[PDB]
């Protein structure tokens, strides 16, 4: 039986990179995936482990040879997830959690039917912005680039199935727990999982 | 922000009754819905515990008025939800379960944006004949038919172990209030906020 693809999206300094590892910390049947960028690393970023960074003429390379699943120009970069990370996966019964915007999701949602997508929303636009703050060394103008930035993704909220507010990060990630749990226990895959135990109940 | 409607429905012997009523103790923001029945009372009953017991004249004259949101008849008797009995509750912002039966359940479907159903599984056709020979047949028989409706609800728990059977419900009810169509109501004030230019 195939696995569950999952999508978790939000705009930088909701939290959400923080929510999904404490998450899949508690929930280890859902693998993450690594996507590809042409962005420059930020400080604290390790090539390999938070994205595989690649220059911009080997990611255009890259969609050409039809590498990408899906792939998407996010804030000035290229962004994407390769087939590598998903498609074997999902038919070896492998849950994947995918970590992208919106113009990604809108495309995995055309390929896969199914996916369960989640949305992670800041508790206020201060509290969005003073996120930022404490995280990188960013400059004041390239903060205020990134709540620009921000405020687009977080037009595109109404395109999944789950909105977290996460204003307690623990509370948000038991939030979370709960739709990976639920997604599990819902009818159609149930029947896969317990075909003969039904079989026997009905006849 | 409006309450969900949620309905838990199994054949009897799956342990449904102690999965609901530990759900309960651990989620307060849930009520459980107290039922209509014709059924005659039996010796030691309560009214008002497990069912507002009525006279068949008086649940009929209550078809009749529109009482009821839901009404099936039920294994020889009939049952029903009255509308005071969640419409008050779901407008003041207070989920409700329903125990109801398959019936019920399609009627409740078609009414209410947001209902969740859950259907209780046994974990096996052996601990269901452990839960007269011939009313022990009925009695599995009304269970198998039971569950040959399955198909017709959102989630299915297998009650293997209980305690991983109430932590799957509440799971249910948690992820039922993330839903998009909840949430924009519930935080419709911080979303104009968010998205809204300096
Ligand atoms: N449609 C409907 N079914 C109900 C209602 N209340 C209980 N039932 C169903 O009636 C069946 C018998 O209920 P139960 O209390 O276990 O048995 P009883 O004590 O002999 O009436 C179960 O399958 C319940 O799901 C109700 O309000 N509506
Ligand atoms: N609920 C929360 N309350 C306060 N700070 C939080 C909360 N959730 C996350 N943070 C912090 O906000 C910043 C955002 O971290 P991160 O998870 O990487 O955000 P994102 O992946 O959305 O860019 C981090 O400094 C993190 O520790
Ligand atoms: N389309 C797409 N977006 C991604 C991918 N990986 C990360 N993103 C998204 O790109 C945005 C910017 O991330 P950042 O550049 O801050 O790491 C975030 O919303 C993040 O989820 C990916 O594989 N595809």
């Amino acid at each position: 039986a195939r696995g569950t693809l999952y999508i978790v999206a939000a705009p930088s300094g909701a939290g959400k990179s923080s929510i999904v590892n404490a998450t899949l910390a508690r929930d280890p049947q859902i693998a993450l995936s690594i996507s590809f960028t042409s962005r420059a690393m930020r400080p604290g970023e390790v090539n390999g482990q938070h994205y595989h960074f690649v220059s911009a003429e080997k990611f255009e390379q890259m969609i050409a040879a039809g590498d990408f699943f899906e792939h998407a120009w996010v804030h000035g970069d290229w962004k994407g997830t390769a087939r590598q990370s998903v498609e074997p996966q999902l038919a070896a019964g492998q849950d994947v959690l995918l970590e992208i915007d919106w113009q990604g999701a809108q495309q995995v949602r055309q390929l896969v039917p199914g996916t369960v997508t989640v949305f992670i929303l800041p508790p206020s636009k201060q509290a969005l912005q003073d996120r930022m703050r404490k995280r990188g060394q960013d400059s004041e103008a390239v903060i205020a680039q990134r709540l620009g930035a921000a405020r687009d993704e977080m037009l595109h909220f109404n395109e999944f199935d789950y909105v977290i507010v996460n204003e307690v990060f623990d509370t948000a990630v038991d939030e979370l727990c709960a739709i990976f749990t639920a997604s599990r226990l819902r009818r159609e895959a149930q029947k896969v999982r317990h075909a003969g135990l039904i079989q026997a109940l009905l006849t």
